[PDB]
């Protein structure tokens, strides 16, 4: 009558001998209830993955709980039997016919271990069950040479006429005291591939977020693993860590690593499966998964979709289920427990759409930030992905992944495997067409199909609020020694004169501002702050901060300041001012005098933001009002005129490596003395002009000849006046 | 939300008596620190009183609730620091240190940075640099109110209520108002100009009710406001067409139906054109201060201030000639060009202990003073004709 319908699994504890393989703790009362013999097999449902890991069964002392039930260790690692997943029970299967080879793989070892043996064979099969797609043991005490090794036994040969069970369990007979067929030590290669059994989630999948990795690892093993120091302090414990970030950058994948790594029991939801019609069940529902996660002493919850489960008050009052459950959730977390050991992990996303009520520092202190990997991030993803998937299947050097990497800038974590994948479906699909049926190992991973890869993908990950754009070295940079030297200057001075300013008082000024003509030394400033500085650097452009909402272009500054005061002392670079600064030439609307007023107020006003610096370069700075154009802010002003003979011949020269000099006969001098009133964007163009002009003669092309340099200089213009030098050196006057 | 709450509960009738909570200042944040360091004992940690000052100073915005944050960070950074470097050492002798409590506060990053009422931080008197009858007139102002309300009843003729600040936008415009809050001794309220404005139309009103009515719920004191010709120019400068509204409201306010004889209402002004001939009526805000540029001796006393971390015997200054030649400056401009004048003594060998003469005319060319003669002679006019 008891009627069990779920079953939850449970280590087995006492560590001992007993079973180890086939203990099997269920109340005698759901062994009669199914109307099987306790001395025989038992099967495990485990929602899914038909096989059931058949396993005989044996008897508990009546202490052990019904709803949960013990299965080993062994066989919670070869079947990935996750802590708090579902588990049933139904009745047993055929007596299976025999064993064949069992064959052992000695993981994480260089096999010849002849004297570390001492009869394996006694400890593999002295045990009742023994299932041959694995056994996982301790290494116990066995002779001298302590150390700790694993062993494969997934490779076999012996064939079942039922194909439903994957795990094929046979029965064990040897010959030993306190042969197999033909020995039963061999090879020491991976896991048979014909099975492709699930494997675990391991911490060297995960690349690219080490300094996450190990600030996660520390905040769940700190309260988890070290109760007492952590009570002693008596500052309560968290109770909640906050894992926020663009959807595909790699949360979930280390949701499941943790889960997976950790032997302490975990608590996973569906999201809002749970939301019931009934006002109660949810309530039920969430009173009771908390008090199995405070009655058990190691316990972690996993919450995913939170804004789904709980949306923002002042956003929408559907009603339903609302933030009544989220306050009774709070409460009954809030007390479950002193010291303890728990942790909560919030897998959301763009916590904007989280509500509000759930950011306090006594349960929620702990918030990750993730972001979109980076050159180098993308580039360790990469190196680990190939690692995974060997050498054997594909050919490519470091220089090759590293340009990939490079290539690929806004792309997200996901977009590497959907770019991998895709790589693999094109060679398939083009040797299939071409070879017709070939053998596709020799075909392997090579350059086309990953360029068709990247040219057919169109990711949808091109509009986010951080700019990953690629960056150029110091041979790009054509400019002034003085601009450098003042670059270099007032990029130095917070980087290492924090501890002066804040002895003397001085601080710093952190404006600079960078009006010039539009030709160039305005766009590369980035890329020479973004490659020689070595911070983050955050880039707005000018139109992109602006949104047809009111307010969205608020709420935006709001969020991308207050993320560049958290992300440490950095450097804030805006694109395009002269859009939004002219508030009185024209007379715009509301929100961009808001804007104004805010980015007025906030620079300076209230608190004063010490550790980032403030630099804006602007094409016209008259468009900036002079109400916020005062001193003390946005002091600095840099001419960064027209390039000089330097700046134009280190342009040319740079453009010009791919030509040949000698053969042309040119050194590049007489040129850019006439070349004079160009700007670097105008002489990369009227470079590029000579080079088609060169190639549309006899297609390709080795040299350049003159009369493509002249018939290029006449047919393009400066097209800069010098009243607008003139104009530029009157406001400089001023200023 | 007070005023999220029914206004039908909101009566005297039922709830006359209400408490009013609001952000803990410097000497209450000091208070819960030295508090909660004694309750965790000193067993564990180590704090000198002055540390705790300095925290307790720096904090400007945070709640209470942010302390508690503080110190979780701090002991939790300083466990990950231990294990980090140490190779798990015991957590006892490790302790709590300031350069923990520090990144803590950087890396905090409170939400609660915008409220409607700003705590401005007091300044001492000595750091003040003014005139002798500006400080005397204020102190008169102040004082007559506190020890005269009794004297004005029965006299009848009762206070002003109005001071208008009208001057250029160098200084003696912002740390006047520190220093009034400072000597008076009394709640200060601080709003910024476009800080009232708000996108929604009516939500404007509703702050400027709350405003006023904290105001008298929170005693006789002091109400001053950062800058009035963000919103008092309606016809001249028509800002979008709006804040009619609350001109007609901040003028039926001050002086409609009922009068507020124990409060008094100060306005700082950056141009005078801007305020409207409503509110340029004798009988309300007929006070006019003209609170020009700092004379010699206040810019003397800032240059000496300044240079307290200096050293004026190595220098050789003696801070006379300088004031003497920095005569067309202000406040603002003269501390601008002493921390210009510092960087450019730092440039050569990192830290000095003195700031060259050579450093300082540098920093004298190399800026110039920005003040045009039309608005002094604009405000003249404006006086003359007050
Ligand atoms: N940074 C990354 N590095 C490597 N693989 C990644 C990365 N991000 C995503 N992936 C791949 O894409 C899959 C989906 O990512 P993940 O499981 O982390 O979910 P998510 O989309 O970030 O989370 P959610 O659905 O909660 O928003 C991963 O299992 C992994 O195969």
């Amino acid at each position: 009558f008891k009627l069990p319908a779920e079953f939850i699994t449970r280590p087995h504890p006492s560590k001992d001998h007993g079973k180890e393989t086939c203990t099997a703790y269920i109340h005698p009362n759901v062994l009669s209830s199914l109307e099987i013999n306790p001395g025989s097999f038992c099967t495990v449902g485990k929602i899914g993955e038909n096989g059931i890991l058949v396993i005989a069964r044996a008897g508990d002392e009546e202490v052990h709980p019904v709803n949960v039930i013990t299965l080993s260790t062994t066989i919670r690692s070869v079947g990935n039997l996750i802590l708090g997943d579902r588990l049933e029970l139904k009745k047993a299967q055929v007596q299976p016919p025999y064993a064949t080879k069992v064959t052992v793989g000695s993981l994480q070892g260089y096999n010849i271990l002849e004297c570390m043996e001492e009869k394996v064979i006694q400890k593999l099969l002295d045990d009742s069950g023994v299932i041959m797609p694995g056994m996982i043991f301790q290494n116990l005490k066995t002779k001298a040479g302590d150390e700790s090794i694993d062993v494969v036994i997934t490779d076999a040969s012996d064939d079942s006429l039922p194909d439903v069970s994957q795990l094929d369990l046979n029965m064990d007979d040897m010959y030993g005291g306190l042969g197999s067929t033909h020995i039963t030590f061999s090879k020491e290669t991976q896991a048979n591939r014909k099975y492709n059994l699930p494997e675990p989630l391991s911490y060297a999948a995960v690349g690219g977020l080490d300094k996450e990795i190990e600030s996660l690892k520390s905040a769940i093993e700190i309260p988890l693993h070290q109760p007492t120091l952590f009570s002693s302090f008596g500052v309560s414990p968290p109770r909640g860590i906050l894992l926020h970030g663009p959807p595909g950058t790699g949360k979930t994948m280390l949701l499941r690593v943790v889960a997976n790594t950790s032997n302490a029991h975990v608590l996973t939801i569906n999201g809002p499966s749970i939301v019931s019609k009934y006002l109660g069940e949810t309530e039920a529902a969430l009173r009771d998964i908390f008090n199995e996660a405070r009655k058990y002493q190691p316990s972690i919850i996993f919450i995913d979709e939170i804004d789904s489960i709980a949306p923002n008050r002042a956003n929408d009052d559907s009603g339903e289920v609302e933030s009544r459950v989220v306050a009774t959730l709070l409460t009954l977390m809030d007390g479950m427990g002193a010291a303890g050991k728990v942790v909560v992990i919030a897998a959301t996303n763009r916590p904007n759409s989280v509500d509000p009520a759930l950011r306090r520092p006594g349960r929620f202190d702990q918030e990750v930030e993730i972001g979109i990997p980076d050159v180098d991030a993308r580039f360790d993803i990469l190196t680990k992905q190939f690692s995974r998937m060997s050498s054997d299947r594909h050919v490519l050097d470091s220089e090759a992944i590293k340009y990939i990497a490079s290539k690929t800038h806004g792309y997200v974590g996901a977009d590497l495997t959907a770019l991998c994948r895709e790589s693999v479906m094109k060679t398939i699909q083009r040797g299939l067409g071409t070879d017709a049926n070939i053998d596709k190992f020799s075909l392997k991973v090579t350059l086309k199909d990953v360029e068709s890869a990247m040219v057919d993908i169109r990711p949808s990950a091109m509009r986010e609020i951080f700019l990953e754009m690629p960056k150029v070295y110091w041979s790009d940079i054509g400019g002034q020694e003085e601009l450098k030297t003042k670059m270099k200057e007032m990029i130095q001075l917070p980087l290492e004169a924090s501890e002066t300013f804040a002895r003397l008082g001085i601080s710093a000024p952190k404006g600079v501002l960078l009006y010039g003509p539009p030709g160039c030394s305005k766009t590369l400033t980035a890329k020479a702050l973004a490659t020689e500085s070595g911070i983050n650097f955050l880039a707005v452009k000018g139109p992109e901060i602006f949104n047809k909402y009111v307010g969205e272009s608020e709420r935006a500054i709001r969020e991308i300041f207050r993320k560049a005061r958290s992300a440490a002392p950095s450097i804030i670079f805006f694109d395009e001012i002269d859009a939004l600064s002219p508030d009185r030439d024209g007379s715009s609307t509301s929100a961009a005098n808001h804007v104004l007023t805010s980015l007025l107020n906030e620079i300076d006003g209230v608190e004063e933001l010490k550790g980032v610096v403030i630099v804006a370069a602007t094409n016209r700075p008259d468009e900036i009002d002079a109400a916020l154009l005062r001193p003390g802010r946005l002091d600095r002003h840099i001419y960064v005129g027209p390039p000089d003979v330097n700046a134009r011949l280190e342009i040319l020269k740079k453009c010009t490596k791919k030509f040949n000099t000698e053969e042309s006969g040119v050194d590049l001098h007489e040129l850019a003395d006439r070349t004079e009133g160009y700007s670097g964007a105008e002489v990369v163009l009227l470079c590029q002009e000579a080079g088609l002009a060169a190639i549309m003669e006899d297609l390709d092309v080795a040299k350049v000849e003159l009369r493509h340099f002249e018939k290029a200089f006449k047919g393009i213009a400066r097209g800069i006046t010098p009243e607008m030098l003139s104009y530029y050196e009157e406001f400089a006057l001023r200023s």
